[PDB]
């Protein structure tokens, strides 16, 4: 029912078919998982996964649409004959410019429209099937951060830390789904990673991680303390934790992302924190680690059950050292999950 | 006088501009090393790094470029003025429709102009300074690869020694270049990484590696035996390195890098591994692991003092075994100098 659903999207955008270049959305049409080597077109007359013919046996193991074996421009030019005289969409967030000419000399007789987002809202619902995907994810991401967490201590450096869970984490048969971050002391306030500072008693350290299994990502981020630190610092983790915890239970299928937003600033205004927060509450997670819904204080984005989010307050001062927490949310029919399930601690 | 020999490249491309997008080419005009956040314009009145306010420091420590801070559409709309009346060429391989069309709108008194490999060229010699940093990624990737290789023997997983290279990269400060691959007996055939597969007593094993080390890049290939190959799989492994050594001798300023991969596909022909070969022998190394100059039978590339690149025979006999053999190489005034030192084996 996604590709049920999609025509009429495509139908209230002005196009009758659309051609699929983002290897995430190659991957969720498709089921193909080297999609960087896939295109799908979308038409009135059904849809098809272009690829070459390194993957003739690969694809067919996989494709849940029919597929024609070339490379490009074999592939689009084929694919012509099917968007003669037609609004054909592309996705403009994606597709070079270079992509697009060699679209246009393919296809003379068809109008190509520029669109954007058109796949994000049907991405944001998670099948069953997806979401066991990122539930073992992250179970393999709670399960490596539980390990290491007890080798965070005075002494240590960051990068080390984020080398240990990389290590484990592919050799388990994943990998980390994005570049780690730990970051203690004063580096807990930056802005923009694992740095070779040694992690100092007193500090705080924020380990900001997530895994990539099968295709499907997960994110959670915790802050822990090495030995005691400032009571500023734990004013500081105390209200983030109060954030974060107050905006997962307003979760549920109806809420408006920017009102979550409004309830994690207003809460950060009381605790004296409101000009140190970030300025997106959360994102999306799935075939990759940032998608829809957004949760900043403009989004217009609604929660419905299937979908799968972060909630991630922060608070940073610079020079001395900040504060995120985060957890990935599932949305139920009558409220919420909490997917990430290592232990948040005192500090 | 790389910033001096563009302009005359934009001449001779027909524009007065460029808008820079690729990260690799505005970490290349402007030393700035988080370049997928700046972009350069290149006028007739100068050049100009445009990036955030997050980047301040960074980028006043890092570019030699005068800096406009700000976010986008701002960064563009300040630099409408700069183009008026002109032909902007943009990267079109680079450059995704959305933002063109954002530039389209900010610059509607100029003519934009699609181009593509417009800095390909200039990339492809390398200043003492590069050679300098690709010298460091290679050292970093031959002592890795020369501390892991006696781990490679029959019971080990791929996966174990991709993920053993990758953690002491990553503990050296540095990163794996690229999806590293360990490829050992029928997997030594195939295409397309390191799997969970466990190494076998015969086997050959094919290491296909590279450090990223201060925005520089290395790239080797290696193939081992473990225990006793097949007397054809020790034909093919010879042959490779046989068609290694002999394309990388004729390297000198001048030389065609079409003429380097005939060199190689006669001498594998000449040993009945004629129709088992890859159709590139090589690429360019630098900001990234694949630029130019390419050695496929069509370039057009002639090769000249400063440029680095790899040379790659390889021979696949599918079902069965493959072997990769790959050294980097600089072009020097009057030779090559091999700069991936780690040791090659006899089968
Ligand atoms: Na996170
Ligand atoms: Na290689």
């Amino acid at each position: 029912s996604k590709m049920d659903q999609l025509r009429p999207v495509l139908g209230r955008a002005g196009v009758d078919a659309l051609w699929v270049s983002a290897p995430a959305n190659v991957r969720w049409l498709s089921g193909f998982t080297s999609a960087e080597d896939g295109k799908v077109l979308v038409s009135p007359d059904g849809a098809t996964l272009y690829t070459d013919a390194r993957y003739t046996v690969q694809a067919q193991e996989e494709s849940s649409l029919p597929q024609y074996i070339a490379r490009p421009p074999a592939t689009y030019e084929h694919a012509a004959d099917t968007v003669r005289g037609l609004r054909v969409g592309f996705e403009a967030e994606s597709l070079t410019v270079a992509e697009l000419e060699d679209l246009r000399q393919a296809w003379p007789n068809s109008t190509l429209v520029a669109l954007r987002g058109t796949l994000g809202g049907l991405r944001a619902v998670k099948t069953p099937e997806e979401i066991g995907a990122i539930r073992a994810a992250q179970d393999l991401a709670d399960r490596v951060y539980t390990e290491v967490r007890p080798m965070i201590r005075a002494g240590v450096r960051e990068l080390d830390v984020a080398v240990e869970i990389e290590t484990r984490l592919r050799r388990a048969g994943g990998e980390s789904a994005f570049e780690l971050i730990v970051a203690s002391g004063p580096n807990g306030a930056k802005p923009h990673h694992a740095s070779k500072r040694v992690i100092e008693d007193g500090d705080l350290v924020t380990i900001d991680m997530g895994a990539r299994l099968g295709g499907y990502n997960s994110d959670m981020t915790r802050t822990v303390a090495v030995g005691t630190p400032s009571a500023e610092m734990k004013r500081v983790y105390d209200a983030v934790l109060e954030a974060e915890e107050a905006a997962i239970a307003a979760i549920r299928p109806g809420v408006r992302a920017a009102d979550l937003d409004k309830l994690a600033r207003d809460l950060l205004t009381r605790h004296g924190l409101g000009e140190a927060f970030a300025h997106s509450l959360g994102h999306g997670v799935g075939l990759e680690v940032h998608e829809g819904p957004g949760l900043r204080g403009t989004s217009q984005d609604v929660l419905e059950a299937g979908m799968v989010i972060t909630i991630e307050p922060g608070a940073y001062l610079p020079g001395v050292g900040g504060v995120r927490i985060e957890d990935l949310i599932l949305v139920t029919e009558d409220g919420y999950e909490v997917l990430s399930h290592s232990a948040k601690e005192s500090v």
